[PDB]
């Protein structure tokens, strides 16, 4: 029938990749489109995303903008794609998008404007291409599943992923996402050119706790969530 | 009925502007999309495009896949909006571009990538971008009308239309992209990732002499040429 979208989202190393392939394996009805930016973080797209993400760690106030645009229509072919090739014999399809083309723009692309690692003709001019992109649509989401962790649990969790080049991320930069994160998703006081999306279901769910080998009782609030959309 | 869609390519002051302009006004079925680096070069595409000119002039090996990227999307947009506002209540329409998505790439963006201007991870984004945003399209041209004239020629002209940040264009860029201009529409020697084009109807007009009060051959040729569309 209609597949059901719905956006994970969460701060870095909240848990949304081992959330998302928990979900996959348990119903042939459940698909799953990993974000572009974390597969280039791991062909043609995954040569130009790993050279944008070593640019970037170097130069972000001189690649913030090609990386962001780039990150963003990578997001939106990979959703089509999803959208267009899978669950088609299937009853109950639901679609489980790790971030959307929202956090893209009002989590990471502002916060880039925000520091200053895009000027303000780079911002207006994403901003532009942004709200015009995504007319040009068919991936408007039926809910968001909020993952909520701490700063504290994120920068432990990326010591635990252990990934080199995110060593670095200091406690400061991940409570500036996290605030974003708050703002946008529990509190709804971040205003958007997307109308739909004040009115959006949004489950929040706390993964502080490690919930690897324990989330029957994460997917049962899902099923419940599902049931209502 | 169908609009016919036109493109008018050319080197820089080849005399492109002047001749829709002429168009234009010769018929109610006749409209005309101007391009917008040629409006920015004349609101907040605007804003946006007169900044990014500015930046460009300045630093071309900064700005390039910027400035290409929204001066592709800025036409796509003025394209579509023309095909969707205009010409309705016509009997035989036409739809005259100022240049089109195909002199973007494999002229201006080309030409850029082979100065420099763009690195190799730029020029494939921006391909791949290209490839992508002409899909997600009704902006197929049934024919190309070639305004050509001498590199001297658009050199005189640069002069004559008195452009400050002109003055400076000299006679061996042009020449660069006049040869690009006579591989792709003359010799059909360049190809491109858009099959239809090997197969698209091209008029060639010599514009070397002026035309502004003596056009009506190159006017009879135009009405010839679309009859046979
Ligand atoms: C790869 C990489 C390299 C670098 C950076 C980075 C580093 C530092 C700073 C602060 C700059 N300061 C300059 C001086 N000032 C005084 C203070 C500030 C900002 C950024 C970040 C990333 N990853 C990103 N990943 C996304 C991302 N992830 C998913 C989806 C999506 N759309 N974007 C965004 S940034
Ligand atoms: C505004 C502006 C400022 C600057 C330039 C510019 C200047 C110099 C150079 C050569 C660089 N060199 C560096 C060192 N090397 C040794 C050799 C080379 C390249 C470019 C050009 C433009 N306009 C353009 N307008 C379009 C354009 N017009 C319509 C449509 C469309 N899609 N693009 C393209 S560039
Ligand atoms: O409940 C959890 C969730 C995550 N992780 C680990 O924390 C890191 C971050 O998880 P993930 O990469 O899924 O985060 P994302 O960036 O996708 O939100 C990884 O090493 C996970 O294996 C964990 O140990 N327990
Ligand atoms: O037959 C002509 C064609 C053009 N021009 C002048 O040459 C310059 C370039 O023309 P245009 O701006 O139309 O060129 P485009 O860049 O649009 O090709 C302008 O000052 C025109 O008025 C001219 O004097 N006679
Ligand atoms: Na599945
Ligand atoms: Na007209």
């Amino acid at each position: 029938t209609r597949i059901k979208k719905i956006s994970i989202e969460g701060n870095i190393a909240a848990g949304k990749s081992t959330f998302v392939n928990i979900l996959k394996q348990l119903s042939e009805d459940w698909e799953v489109v990993p974000e572009p930016v974390a597969r280039w973080s791991n062909t043609m797209e995954q040569k130009n995303g790993g050279n944008v993400l070593q640019m970037m760690y170097e130069k972000p106030e001189r690649w913030s903008f090609t990386f962001q645009t780039y990150a963003c229509l990578s997001r939106i072919r990979a959703q089509l794609a999803s959208l267009n090739g899978k669950l088609k014999d299937a009853e109950k399809p639901v679609l489980f998008f790790e971030r959307s083309v929202y956090s893209d723009r009002y989590i990471f692309a502002s916060n880039l404007y925000e520091s200053e690692s895009m000027n303000e003709t780079e911002w207006t001019i994403y901003q532009d291409w942004h709200d015009w992109m995504n007319n040009q649509q068919s991936l408007e989401l039926d809910g968001i599943i909020y993952l909520q962790a701490t700063p504290e649990t994120c920068l432990h969790r990326i010591y635990l992923r252990g990934r080199n080049e995110e060593q670095g991320i200091p406690l400061e930069y991940l409570e500036k996402l996290h605030y974003k994160h708050e703002s946008w998703l529990l509190h709804r006081t971040l205003k958007t050119n997307f109308d739909y999306l004040q009115e959006v279901p949004i489950l929040t769910l706390d993964v502080n706790e490690d919930f690897k080998d324990k989330y029957e009782s994460l997917v049962e609030k899902v099923k419940e969530f599902l049931s209502t959309l």
